């Protein structure tokens, strides 16, 4: 009921194959970030470019995501018997070097480019947040135990 490494690589592969620009972010893109698996992981997350946001999400459903949670332009949850979860977000990479997100109660999230980068997780070079960004996005008050467990992996490690 896990998301397995190989089912990652998988859904990295879709999006490369698309075309479709995007970076590996959440839980997954903690572990990359260390070089090698840590934990089993519920889901993924992937921040990608939402002028391919229709062909994305028919793709997904193509090979059996169901969509649970729709809160787009934001964010949806889709769900996968055998992959399991998928969190997939919308970003917009602006002319002004900006890359924004769609805030759900009105208005933009304002993102630094640097934030999104690569790492090499053995022998693949792998589209993902930063671990400073990593770091931006958790709320140093309100973290769970996995959370502290991976921001703990993020010191540890790297």
């Amino acid at each position: 009921n896990n998301v397995t490494e190989k089912e990652l690589f998988y859904i990295l592969d879709l999006f490369e194959h698309m075309k479709v620009t995007y970076w590996l972010d959440g839980g997954w893109g903690v572990d990359v970030l260390t070089g090698k698996q840590q934990r089993e992981h519920r889901d993924i997350d992937i921040d990608f470019d939402a002028q391919h946001t229709q062909k994305v999400i028919q793709k997904l459903e193509d090979i059996g995501y169901k969509i649970e949670v729709h809160w787009m332009p934001s964010r949806m949850e889709l769900k996968h018997e055998e992959y399991g979860y998928l969190d997939i977000h919308p970003i917009n990479l602006n002319d002004d070097g900006s890359i924004t997100q769609a805030n759900p109660e009105g208005g933009n999230y304002v993102f630094q480019n640097d934030w999104f980068s690569e790492t090499n997780y053995k022998d693949r070079k792998i589209p993902c947040i930063s671990k400073e960004a990593q770091l931006l996005f958790h709320s140093g008050y309100d973290l769970t135990e996995t959370d502290h467990f991976d921001i703990k992996n993020l010191k540890s490690i790297t």
